């Protein structure tokens, strides 16, 4: 912990990285559920507490894990669900600047947080 930010708006800067169309797509209708993989489901290695992106429909289809640490995010996505994923290690500093540079922005990114469901 003692970190800044919150996961929940960080998740959104991480898949405007990595496929913003899908990630607009889902949340215009709310389809995208941000939940945390756990030892729960069936899930690669490497991810024991990220918060995981999809669809509610999209399982199979496309997947998008993350989890920011102190100033880091290690976005770890993949188009191919049965095959491990990328990585991207960014500082959270370059997500902001990518995807957070300007104030009307914050409106839109916070907007994409408060479109998603969660369960």
């Amino acid at each position: 912990g003692h970190m800044k930010f919150t996961d929940q708006q960080i998740g959104v800067l991480a898949g405007l990285a990595i496929s913003p169309e899908w990630l607009k797509q889902n949340i215009a209708a709310n389809q995208l559920v941000y939940g945390i993989v756990k030892p729960s489901d069936t899930v690669p290695a490497g991810v024991d507490d990220y918060s995981y992106l999809v669809a509610a429909d999209d399982q199979d289809g496309t997947i998008i894990f993350f989890k920011a640490e102190g100033q880091t995010v290690i976005i770890k996505y993949t188009s191919q669900r049965n095959t491990k994923l990328k990585a991207k290690a960014l500082t959270l500093s370059q997500l902001k600047k990518e995807f957070y540079q300007t104030r009307s922005q914050k409106r839109e990114v916070d907007d994409y947080v408060a479109g998603l469901r969660t369960e």
